[PDB]
DNA sequence: CCCGGTGCCGAGGCCGCTCTTTTGGACGAAGACAGCACAAGCACCGCAAAAACGCACGAACGCGCAGACCCCCGCGAAAAAACCGCCAAGG
């Protein structure tokens, strides 16, 4: 490489936010009883606002 | 009674204080509440003392015989019961 590279060990930490705990998709599913709109929440297979 | 004027109710304008309404978007997870309890009736389980069924005894029923004694008849003696009457003392 034409440019030299800064290089060495550094202390890194893994945070709790992982993509597989955030990915969510919905085509159709449960709806609220009062308004008949998609429910809220990824855990409940909800929709996006 | 004409020229003029005052207080008067009346008039609108304006300043102050009270009420109302709203304050970014999206997403995630977890955790903890949701009236509720006390007094009651229809029905059940199971306990008190009255009840089931066998067995063996022997009591009481039956029958057959005995004869005692109770009923009934009789004739007369015996006696009270019945009848009649005067009258006194007690109700």
């Amino acid at each position: 490489l034409m440019a030299q590279v800064f290089f060495g060990p550094t202390y890194y930490q893994r945070l709790r936010h992982m993509v597989d705990d955030k990915i969510h998709a919905r085509a159709r599913g449960p709806v609220q009883v009062l308004t008949r709109q998609p429910v809220e929440g990824r855990s409940r297979d909800g929709g996006l606002r």
